[PDB]
């Protein structure tokens, strides 16, 4: 009866470094709280194409993956959880009980429908974050609160 | 080289990713705006050492490299600046025609001196950074701003 973490992102190529700075943190996470990728492709965009129903296209997507999920988007005006904060979020979502699917939008940002869903929204700054560096802040930052909660030498070191 | 962006960071070894990350965006800085790194070595940290003093030391060394430049600390309870408030303190930067340093405290974060000397200071988010992300995260996003400034495809989409 331990949680899952699901990161729920548009996009499939990381970069070289920034997939081995995302798999430094996943592998790090313990198993009674497995931290898990799965990547939804980019629909295809173009001067012709109709943008919105390509973002709910991609939306409709995640919202899948998701399922039953508790919902939680990262977005630029979501919440700005300092590291405390998200450590008693990650404890409630244990409580809870269910799998966190963890939503990052692709070059359009999320769909209606996705910020529509969310039960909760976190923002990681004000600063527009290239998707790939979103991968890594949410990993690293998980990682730094789970390490809060389980006193783990990370956070104070 | 009419304005140089200098970052003033304590810390001298970079997991590999993060130098690859980090110099990924700094070698794409155009030639009259360069960017560059001065690191400044931390403190030997022991539980016999006085933190006060070590950190002094870090913040003496951080202020001497800056020299008469801008400083602008990177703390969190800093300023913070959204994307296009970040592009428009760079066009300001410009203006002055100072150098502008960058300053990225050590495990025991910035120097009272440091804090003190600071004309302004940039938070990137409400969370506990790690070094190494800090040092991304303010290449990428300056990066984005300096697009932004001249109309670079990187900002768009
Ligand atoms: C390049 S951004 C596109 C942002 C979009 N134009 C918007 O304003 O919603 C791609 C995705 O990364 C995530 N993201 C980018 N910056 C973020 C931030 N500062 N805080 C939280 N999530 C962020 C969001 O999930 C976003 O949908
Ligand atoms: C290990 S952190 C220390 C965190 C905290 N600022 C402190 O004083 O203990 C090292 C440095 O990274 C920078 N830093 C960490 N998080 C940051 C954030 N959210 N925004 C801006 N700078 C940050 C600060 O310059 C800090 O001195």
């Amino acid at each position: 009866h331990h949680v899952k973490l699901q990161l729920v992102a548009v996009g499939t190529k990381m970069p070289d470094w920034v997939q081995t700075g995302f798999t430094e943190y996943l592998r790090r996470f313990p198993k009674d709280m497995p931290f898990e990728l799965i990547e939804i492709p980019a629909g295809k965009r173009g001067k012709n194409a109709d943008i919105k129903r390509i973002l709910d296209k991609e939306g409709e997507q995640m919202l899948a993956a998701a399922g039953k999920n508790r919902i939680v988007t990262l977005d630029i005006p979501g919440k700005p959880w300092d590291t405390p904060q998200l450590a008693a979020e990650l404890e409630r979502w244990k409580l809870d009980g269910r799998d966190v699917s963890l939503l990052i939008g692709g070059p359009e940002g999320l769909s209606p429908a996705c910020k529509a869903a969310a039960e909760q929204s976190w923002s990681l700054s004000a600063l527009t974050l290239p998707h790939p560096l979103v991968r890594v802040l949410v990993a690293e930052s998980l990682y730094r609160a789970w390490s809060i909660t389980t006193n783990h030498p990370y956070h104070r070191e």
